[PDB]
């Protein structure tokens, strides 16, 4: 389990369920290839995207889909979506788990990356 | 100022307007002696809550009543309150913008300091 | 396991270890009673501080030792501790995780309340 | 301003100074066309990106570089830039603030919108 995600929902105080997240791996030509993609459980947990051996060092873009969680919550929200951009495994394979604390027109994103 | 606040509503992405806010300083016996207090305006803004002179070194305490903020827009909010406790000019007078960040579930706070 | 406290390091990206948390229950006359306490695993988390039958409606005080954990890295905190404040159970008995996020001069605090 | 862009360093307690911005819109094709660009003040803030005239309807990406503004200061951090996409203008013209708050491994991230 080298990259999770977990969101979390600042209004109603609960897991972000069923968020939609693409995770993308920056090419040799400088775009954005997709690499993996899954929707939050109901604790706001994606796990299972990728393996310690596909899990190479690179610049890795992780896209929330905000935006169609709160329309889902009948909300009107800012961002399109929240963008979260890192240099992977620099000085070794890390565990990564990108978390997300999301409001309409506010989101936090934190890194915990541990051996 | 030496002491400014400063609310944000992020629900709405706006100003938190007529926030009321609490100030205390804890006293030689280690009680909370009533500081300053006042509303923020309609930039989120509370400004002339104390000067150089009466804010001495010392620790203060910020109550910020975020309960009665979401209640008023029909929300049952987690916090009772959003309080931010801090020793001030502990090395010379400093200016401190305190900011806070609401949800009805979630707030964060930052202190800017800077040196006039 | 109706209370649990989770802290991260804005700053290292990791767990904050070994912080300080104390949980006051209000009294009728509007004094601040210690109710538990303890300290953060090295997941940055705070279990068994309370049980379903104790943990009845009232006014809870979370007071987390923000100062001393900074101190113990060496880096100059803002602020002498983070406290999260709130009304439990006011609608039946729930299992309420206080997350917070801390950075030498800001913080954040979450709840995740969940049936 | 219709646009301005406000960073904060939270390590610090201060205004993040020298910040690189770069701002693009989404073309009719779907491409990002480059928009405007400039650094933070010593205020941490960010003027004179658009006028209300140029700012039309559409959606805008706000990149703030910074890994460069902590790699100055010795660190390396978590995240490339942050980034902050969003449909602006939509219902009319809106004064933008977007301001982020900064720290090795965290931003966080608001807009304040205000209707002239």
């Amino acid at each position: 389990c080298p990259l999770m995600v977990k969101v979390l929902d600042a209004v109603r105080g609960s897991p972000a369920i069923n968020v939609a997240v693409h995770v993308f791996r920056k090419a040799a030509d400088d775009t954005w290839e997709p690499f993996a993609s899954g929707k939050t459980s109901e604790s706001g947990e994606l796990h299972g995207l990728t393996t310690e051996e596909e899990f190479v060092e690179g610049i890795y873009k992780v896209e929330i889909d905000t935006k169609s969680y709160w329309k889902a919550l009948g909300i009107s929200p800012f961002h399109e979506h929240a963008e979260v951009v890192f240099t992977a495994n620099d000085s070794g394979p890390r565990r990564y788990t990108i978390a997300a604390l999301l409001s309409p027109y506010s989101y936090s994103t934190t890194a915990v990356v541990t051996n």
